[PDB]
């Protein structure tokens, strides 16, 4: 009946001050050239990279870089990022032209989405960090015990 | 603390609650197989990459990723990390046995220092990022505008 252009803030557990910041992260070039998520994703690349290795360092049974690197590569692959986005029904809110979206846009939007939240929050790394954990902390650890990649 | 640490802190502009936390970041495995900077370096790598890209995203006059990546590549270079490490004469505090300090090792310790700052502060990314800007934002800015 309702919820089509949004409901994702209800998934995240975060309501944006600036809606066009959430929009932008969900907007691919083909749909909008003025403002799309390219610059947000670049930030979100490194922003999310820190959220994950900060967990890695803490919960991995090892500690040595040799056992952390192959595990790190996995937890920050588009593939895994998809499994994290699926929990967001991300594909649903992306604003993309034509019928070819793909798995590359997704994780990237997954990337631009946590950078938008970051920036929305007034550059609140901790909060945003914590918002990220409430959603996928569970899943990352799990992925840490089974040892994938 | 100790008869040395205390000065790394005044330069850094931050005093640790955990003294051995800062030491482990300065300690090469050659000096202590048990507690050495390797894991902190893991953290601080992602940590430092974050602070710097954040500044990049913010102050770059060109936003196109095709413009961003390059300067970034330098901003995380071990060359540039050494530029920043010089600001606290970090080689002076590094713990190492049989063998000499390098720029690489200095870059690895730079990373490890910031992860330890981050952890010792209560895993406070905001505070740590600001301490990082207080010290280095000015050099990163002059840098971004193709400052040799
Ligand atoms: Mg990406
Ligand atoms: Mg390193």
């Amino acid at each position: 009946g309702m919820k089509m252009l949004e409901q994702l803030e209800k998934k995240l557990g975060y309501t944006f001050k600036d809606k066009s910041l959430l929009e932008k992260a969900l907007t691919h070039v083909s749909y909008s050239k003025k403002e799309h998520y390219e610059t947000l994703e670049f930030l979100g690349d490194a922003l999310v990279n820190f959220f994950i290795v900060d967990l890695l360092v803490q919960y991995s049974p090892n500690k040595r870089e040799g056992f952390l690197s192959p595990l790190k590569a996995y937890l920050i692959s588009e593939e895994f990022f998809n499994l994290l986005a699926q929990k967001l029904e991300l594909h649903k809110f992306i604003r993309i032209k034509r019928g070819k979206i793909n798995e590359t846009i997704i994780g990237d939007v997954f990337e631009a989405l946590w950078a938008a939240v970051y920036i929305d929050s007034g550059r609140d790394a901790n909060f945003t960090r914590e918002l990220f954990y409430k959603l996928f902390k569970e899943d990352i650890l799990s992925a840490i015990k089974e040892g994938r990649h």
